[PDB]
């Protein structure tokens, strides 16, 4: 009576893909972590009384020139696209990543969740909550800001993509 889902985490380098995922999976804010390796974490979570077996694909990250690997579109039930609120570059790149993703999958009307990470770095913020929300609305995607240092924000992100998936289902 369990349900397995595979979620791919995408985004520009250093926006916090690994840190967010690991904060969710192990409940800890890791300080150091290999900058390039693509790894698939496993996580068990019960949402709405429903148990889920999650496979979280923490990708190596991509940019305007990346050529999406097949592993980005096979058996993926949902995608989390993250950018850093401290980087306009990561924000402009997440738009390109979204476009490439739609090109690679087609019109599958895939479940997508946009995430503006690093919200704790108040001083270095350059992307507003409104800009992030406007983008998500442009895509009709879920939206949330987060901080790999605040476990509850990381949990909300993953719970949210699960609901988006169920909704599009
Ligand atoms: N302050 C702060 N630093 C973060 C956050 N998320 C990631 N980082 C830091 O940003 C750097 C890159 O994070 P990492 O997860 O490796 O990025 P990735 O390449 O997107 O997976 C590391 O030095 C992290 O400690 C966050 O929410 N807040
Ligand atoms: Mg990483």
């Amino acid at each position: 009576q369990s349900k397995s889902r595979k979620i791919a985490i995408l985004g520009y380098r250093s926006v916090g893909k690994s840190s967010l995922t690991i904060q969710f999976v192990e409940g800890q804010f890791v300080d150091s972590y290999d900058p390039t390796i693509e790894n698939t974490f496993t996580k068990l979570i019960t949402v709405n009384g429903q148990e889920y077996h999650l496979q979280l694909v923490d990708t190596a990250g991509q940019d305007e020139y990346s050529i999406f690997p097949q592993t980005y579109s096979i058996d993926i039930n949902g995608y989390i696209l993250v950018y850093s609120v401290t980087s306009i570059k990561s924000f402009e790149v997440i738009k390109v990543i979204h476009g490439k993703l739609l090109d690679m999958v087609g019109k599958v009307q895939i479940p997508i969740m946009l995430v503006g990470n690093k919200k704790d770095l108040h001083m270095e913020r350059v992307i507003s909550y409104e800009e992030g929300k406007a983008l998500a609305e442009s895509w009709n995607a879920a939206f949330l800001e987060s901080s790999a240092k605040e476990n509850q924000t990381a949990v909300d992100v993953f719970r949210r993509i699960i609901l988006e998936a169920e909704k599009l289902e």
